């Protein structure tokens, strides 16, 4: 098992994965903030204050009441200043011809500002081929959704194996997974795990939580994705630091 | 087997399904236009000219370069005038708590103007529960994606059966399916089939085509969804009429 800093140098590493792994090692953070807010001002104030604590800020641009491309420009300024990637959790899940348009165009122009996006594998590999036509020229990366945190998820068994095969066959663009665990034995791939809180529980719409120690330490994932565990706390900076320290120590203790 | 007009009166019919089935029968159309354009002016000119030929206009609001809510107001005027439903092909596919916000809020406010949306079943039934908490009060309907037209689709076997169960257990909100065939034996549910052209072929990104006669007549679906077969033709009105007549006669010949 290699450190994040050593994985950043692997021969087959994608440049976006390398950039991420280097800033994870430099800043001692494997925390991705899930910035699940409706106001641009709150998104940007969280990005600025929590930027030093995170390797990545995950967006849902389509829930931002006051989205503009200028908001995205200000978010990029903060991502460059504090050194984190921007991940739009758009979950592309259409035919290749459609997702290429949804990624490049419309009002969001996601590919212009998102380092990373993700896709469901259920439509078959055309979803990746369509995205990669926009993303490769724009030097972007993609995550494939191999496992999901929600109750009744059908992303199990052969489905998860199909996501891993699709990733390992599109390594020029696919840099890793949304998963609950290590699903690929290839260290070039990133594992990002949502459904994370320090306390046991869930929500009223099928979300299930596991702790940073469980998903990084026992399940072998790389990065925790945390929304409400931080966003709903009074002091979001201290909450981010709690999650960062939990995920970082779980990572170190797996390394030995 | 019942006519569309008789299915509109079934005891367990959803009001949105009933409205659709009545206008299908009245206008002799089971054609859904896939309005896959980037200009509001082209979307509205297609909606006006093809409105009389279609039961439904399917949007991807996120590929419109000049989306505003006032464009959607103008589309609703045309939908009311010509009598067709608006279906936003958003393919919601996240945890329940997130999709509720993606459906109601952000820039698009999809629930404010879309009669129908659709969802992938892969996250489990929380995706439907989240959507239905916005959609039920707004008297909307939802389609579940049981099968997909694209090469390598994993929406087969047990996955398709899970989509049918999830629909039949959420019948207050779920009115049918995106599918390649009849997947439910319950006549209250609508089957809408994309991947349709008159000629054999596909695209370069995994789309596969079958004819209206195949999907309506042999495979027992209700509605054809047609994009490029119409949109790329010179005379989009005549193309819409050719698809309408094909789908309508295939439906009549299965009725006897
Ligand atoms: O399997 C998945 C994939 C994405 N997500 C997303 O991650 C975030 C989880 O937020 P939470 O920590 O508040 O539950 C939220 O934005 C979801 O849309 C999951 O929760 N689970
Ligand atoms: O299984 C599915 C579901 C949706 N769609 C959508 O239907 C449309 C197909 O358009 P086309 O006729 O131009 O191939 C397009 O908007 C797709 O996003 C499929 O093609 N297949």
């Amino acid at each position: 098992e290699l450190s994040f800093g050593a994985r950043a140098e692997l021969p087959r590493i994608h440049p976006v994965a390398s950039k991420l792994l280097r800033l994870m090692q430099k800043k001692e953070t494997n925390l991705c903030l899930s910035a699940d807010v409706s106001l641009a001002r709150e998104l940007l104030q969280l990005a600025d204050a929590l930027g030093p604590s995170i390797c990545m800020l995950k967006t849902h641009v389509d829930i931002l009441n006051d989205f503009t491309l200028d908001v995205m420009k200000e978010l990029i300024t903060l991502a460059k200043c504090h050194e984190f990637l921007i991940f739009e959790d758009r979950k592309f899940a259409d035919i290749g011809n459609t997702v290429k348009k949804q990624y490049e165009g419309g009002i969001f122009k996601i590919a212009s500002w998102a380092d990373l996006v993700n896709a469901h594998v259920v439509p078959g590999s055309g979803v990746v081929k369509g995205l990669q036509e926009v993303g490769l020229p724009l030097h972007r990366g993609c995550l494939l959704i191999a496992e999901m945190s929600s109750t009744g998820s059908l992303a199990t068994g052969d489905y998860t194996r199909a996501a891993v095969r699709m990733a390992e066959e599109h390594s020029e663009f696919v840099v890793g997974f949304i998963s609950g665990s290590r699903v690929s034995m290839k260290p070039e791939f990133l594992h990002l795990t949502p459904g994370v809180q320090l306390e046991a529980g869930g929500d009223n719409l099928g979300q299930q939580y596991n702790s940073p120690q469980e998903v990084i330490g026992k399940r072998g994932s790389d990065i925790i994705i945390v929304g409400r565990g931080i966003i709903s706390a009074a002091d979001r900076l201290e909450a981010a630091e709690m999650y960062r320290k939990a995920a970082w120590e779980a990572y170190l203790s797996r390394l030995g």
